[PDB]
């Protein structure tokens, strides 16, 4: 019942009120038998100077009227002919309500569809996909920008953006909508290249918009950067922007980004980029503008629940169990230093020279001069304590009285912690302490090699008491890195059994 090629045709209403429901049409079912009766789409799609319009029997709607015998005429056509023929076939002319069928045909399994940079890079590497204006690109293939001197389109090198930046839910001036836009440009190279018998994309409904299609294209793990002229690194300023005299100004030392690490670390352009390919001060100034709908730069990159922000990004990344366990415990500081990771100072520059603007036109290869700089003047990763100056085994037993104290396994729970996090960069740079590691435990004191007692601040005699603290803080990590053993129901291989 689910299907992923179900159209409602209901075109006929814009002319007006509707008399009988929409009728609902099984795109894939027709093509399927049109296919084995030795037709093609021509059976049903007119083409005009080598482009299939998209539209039933017809290059446009002129009327009502016009388009109700487009309809009847050639959809009941088909179905009456393959009637005398005796073959499978649809409802006939006097079977009104088989077509305008007031109950839903099917349910629908439709899921939409996009480029990963695996499928992107798939289109790119194809052989089938020859280059255009240039001896090796194969960019202007698919990629374009309007040309007002030529009033036409034609590829913008270093221009390429996703479709959804210029084509959208509607058609806009000359630019058809993006369904349109991908049905037409997508779907007909599919169809030139599987001529050739070279691999090609589907042509089926269902063959994209179907989950089951969807999960068993290949992907590339190994993902060569696509490179579209974008900076290695670059250069983040408080830009004021024009409107709203007097302008806010920044507060805070710039930050540079290194934009190629990040690259290839995430799945696409879009996840940052998610209008369209630009700075992002274009519209989130520091004041915002009417193209943020006035989110502000601080919220742009800020934003703990938003994939596009620095610290949204990097917030979902914590979640992972080899850091949700201190992570999902302990409370950010806001700190200075902690701050001071991605706000730097320029070199050559001063504080009231970057607020100032002093940065701002200066050339792109410039500003990467500049970030590069700031990437590399960053210090070099502290990493951790020396594991071995830290207790192997602390007897937790200030408390002890139903159980034995707890013989805890301190030394190498820490370097089990140190160990999943690996060669994590985000962990690396961002943990900029010795004991800051500690802290994921030792918390609401400084980064220390001696942290005090849990008992310095729990149920001694807000905050729970110190077996609550202790249970609330060993179970809670074992549940959120998937610690199976011991089990949290497991009451004595914390503390064994008092006496028995
Ligand atoms: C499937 C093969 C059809 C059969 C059998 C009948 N109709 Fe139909 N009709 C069909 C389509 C694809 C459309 C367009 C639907 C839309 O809303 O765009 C139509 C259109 C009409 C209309 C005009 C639109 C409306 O007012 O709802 C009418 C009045 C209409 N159809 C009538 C009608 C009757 C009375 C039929 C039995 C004699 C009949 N239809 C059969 C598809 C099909
Ligand atoms: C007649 C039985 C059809 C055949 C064979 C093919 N298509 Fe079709 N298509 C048909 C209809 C009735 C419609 C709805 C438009 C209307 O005027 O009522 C369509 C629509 C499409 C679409 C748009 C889908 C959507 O956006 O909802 C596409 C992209 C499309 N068709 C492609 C297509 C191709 C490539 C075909 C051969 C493989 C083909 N069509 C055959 C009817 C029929
Ligand atoms: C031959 C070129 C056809 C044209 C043009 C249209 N249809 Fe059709 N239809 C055709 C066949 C051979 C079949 C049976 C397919 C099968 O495998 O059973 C059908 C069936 C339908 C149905 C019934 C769907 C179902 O519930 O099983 C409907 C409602 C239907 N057809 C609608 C329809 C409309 C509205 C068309 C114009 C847009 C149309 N069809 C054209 C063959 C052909
Ligand atoms: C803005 C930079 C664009 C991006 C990114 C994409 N498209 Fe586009 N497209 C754009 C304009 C200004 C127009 C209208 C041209 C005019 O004559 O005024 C278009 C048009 C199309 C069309 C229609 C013409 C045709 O090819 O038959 C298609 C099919 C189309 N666009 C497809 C398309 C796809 C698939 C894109 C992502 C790969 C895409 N466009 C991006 C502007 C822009
Ligand atoms: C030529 C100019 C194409 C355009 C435009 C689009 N596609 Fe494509 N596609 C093309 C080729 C040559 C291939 C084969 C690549 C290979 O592996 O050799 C493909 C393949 C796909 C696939 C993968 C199918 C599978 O793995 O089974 C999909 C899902 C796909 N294509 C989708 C797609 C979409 C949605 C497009 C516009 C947004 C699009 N393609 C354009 C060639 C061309
Ligand atoms: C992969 C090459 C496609 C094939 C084959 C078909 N569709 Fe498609 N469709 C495709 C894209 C890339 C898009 C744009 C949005 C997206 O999914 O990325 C669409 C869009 C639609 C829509 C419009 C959804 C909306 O937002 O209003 C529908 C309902 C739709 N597509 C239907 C459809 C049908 C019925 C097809 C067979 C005729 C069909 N599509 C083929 C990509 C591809
Ligand atoms: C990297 C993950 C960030 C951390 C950690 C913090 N900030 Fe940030 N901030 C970041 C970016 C990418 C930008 C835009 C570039 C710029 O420097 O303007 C910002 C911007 C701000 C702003 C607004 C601009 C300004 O007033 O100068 C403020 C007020 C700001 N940042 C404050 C701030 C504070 C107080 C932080 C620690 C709690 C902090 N930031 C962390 C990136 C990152
Ligand atoms: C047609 C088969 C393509 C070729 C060849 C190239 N691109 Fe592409 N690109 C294509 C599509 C259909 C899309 C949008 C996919 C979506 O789901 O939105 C794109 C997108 C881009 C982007 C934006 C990345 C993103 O986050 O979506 C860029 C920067 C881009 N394309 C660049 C690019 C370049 C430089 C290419 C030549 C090396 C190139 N593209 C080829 C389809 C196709
Ligand atoms: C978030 C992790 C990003 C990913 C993934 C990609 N980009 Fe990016 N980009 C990002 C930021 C925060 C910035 C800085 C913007 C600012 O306001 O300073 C950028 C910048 C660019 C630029 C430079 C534009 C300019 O300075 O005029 C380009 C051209 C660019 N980005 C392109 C790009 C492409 C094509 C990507 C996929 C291959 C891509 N970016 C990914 C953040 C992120
Ligand atoms: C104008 C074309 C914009 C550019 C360039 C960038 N963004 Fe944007 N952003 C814009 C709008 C219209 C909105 C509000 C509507 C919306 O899409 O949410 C936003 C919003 C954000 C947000 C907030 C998300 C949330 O959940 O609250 C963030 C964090 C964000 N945008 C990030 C961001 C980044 C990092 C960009 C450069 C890569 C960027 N934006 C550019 C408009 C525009
Ligand atoms: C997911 C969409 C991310 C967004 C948006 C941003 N970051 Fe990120 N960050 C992310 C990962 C998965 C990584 C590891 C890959 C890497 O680039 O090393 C990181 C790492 C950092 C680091 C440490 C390593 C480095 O590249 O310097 C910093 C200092 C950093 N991230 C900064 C940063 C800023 C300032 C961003 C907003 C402009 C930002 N990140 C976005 C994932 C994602
Ligand atoms: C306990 C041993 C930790 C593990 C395991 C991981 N992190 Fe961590 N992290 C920890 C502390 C005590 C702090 C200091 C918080 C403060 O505000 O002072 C941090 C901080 C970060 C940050 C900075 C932003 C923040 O969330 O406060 C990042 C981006 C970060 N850590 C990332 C990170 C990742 C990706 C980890 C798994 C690979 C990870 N951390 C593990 C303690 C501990
Ligand atoms: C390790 C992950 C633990 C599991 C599982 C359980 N407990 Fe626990 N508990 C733990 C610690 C580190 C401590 C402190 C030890 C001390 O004596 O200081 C405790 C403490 C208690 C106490 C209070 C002390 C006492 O009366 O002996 C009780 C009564 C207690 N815990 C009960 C208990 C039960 C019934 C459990 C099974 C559900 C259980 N604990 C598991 C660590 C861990
Ligand atoms: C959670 C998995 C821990 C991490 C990460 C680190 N330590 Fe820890 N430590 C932890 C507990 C539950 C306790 C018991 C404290 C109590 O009050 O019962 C301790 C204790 C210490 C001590 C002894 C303190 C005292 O008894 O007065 C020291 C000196 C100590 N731990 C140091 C330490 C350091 C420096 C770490 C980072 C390298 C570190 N711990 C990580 C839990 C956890």
């Amino acid at each position: 019942e689910k299907r992923a090629d179900l159209i409602e045709i209901g075109a006929m209403e814009r002319f007006g009120k509707l008399d009988l429901p929409k009728v609902a049409f099984r795109h894939d079912q027709h093509t399927t038998a049109v296919t084995g009766m030795g037709k093609d789409c021509a059976a049903c799609h007119k083409s005009k100077d080598g482009k299939m319009s998209l539209k039933f029997m017809r290059l446009d709607d002129n009327s009502a009227a016009e388009l109700k015998e487009i309809y009847h005429a050639n959809c009941i056509g088909c179905h009456t002919d393959l009637a005398k023929a005796g073959k499978k076939t649809g409802p006939q002319d006097g079977e009104c309500r088989s077509c305008h069928n007031p109950k839903p045909s099917a349910a629908s399994s439709w899921k939409e569809i996009g480029f990963d940079k695996s499928l992107h890079y798939r289109h790119v590497a194809s052989k089938a996909i020859k280059p255009v204006g240039d001896p090796q690109k194969n960019c202007g293939a698919c990629h374009h920008v309007y040309d007002e001197a030529s009033k036409k389109l034609v590829w913008g090198k270093n221009k390429e953006d996703s479709c959804r930046a210029c084509h959208g839910e509607k058609p806009v001036d000359k630019r058809p909508a993006l369904d349109t836009a991908a049905h037409t440009a997508c779907i007909s190279c599919h169809m030139d290249v599987a001529k050739t018998k070279a691999e090609t994309g589907p042509v089926n409904c269902a063959g994209c918009h179907a989950p089951e299609a969807q999960a068993k294209f290949k992907v590339v793990r190994e993902v060569p950067r696509l490179d579209r002229g974008q900076p290695d690194a670059a250069l983040i300023l408080p830009v004021p922007g024009k409107d709203a005299p007097r302008e806010m100004k920044g507060t805070m030392k710039p930050v540079a980004f290194d934009h190629k690490a990040h690259e290839a670390k995430a799945n696409d352009c879009r996840t940052c980029h998610h209008v369209r390919i630009d700075t992002c001060t274009a519209c989130h100034t520091v004041n915002g503008t009417a193209d943020s709908k006035f989110v502000q730069l601080e919220k742009a990159m800020h934003q703990p629940d938003s994939m596009r922000s620095c610290v949204g990004c990097h917030n979902t990344r914590v979640q992972q169990p080899t850091c949700a366990g201190c992570h999902g415990f302990i409370k950010p500081t806001k700190s200075d230093a902690q701050c001071g990771v991605c706000h730097v100072a320029a070199p050559g520059f001063d504080a009231k020279q970057v607020e100032a603007g002093a940065l701002l036109n200066l050339k792109a290869e410039q500003r990467s001069q500049v970030a590069a700089s700031m990437l590399s003047a960053r210090p070099q990763p502290k990493g951790t304590f020396d594991l071995n100056d830290i207790p192997e085994k602390v007897v937790i037993g200030s408390i002890a009285k139903e159980y034995q104290p707890s013989e805890f396994p301190h030394r190498k729970i820490v370097k089990t912690l140190i160990a999943g996090i690996g060669e994590d960069k985000l962990a690396a740079t961002f943990h900029i302490e010795k004991g800051t590691l500690c802290q994921g435990c030792h918390h609401n004191s400084p980064a220390s090699l001696t942290p005090p007692k849990c008992a310095s601040c729990h149920g001694k005699p807000d905050r729970p008491g110190l077996k609550a603290a202790y249970h609330q803080q060993c179970m809670g990590c074992h549940d959120r890195m998937k610690i199976e053993k011991p089990a949290n129901t497991a009451c004595v291989d914390c503390h064994k059994e008092r006496a028995k």
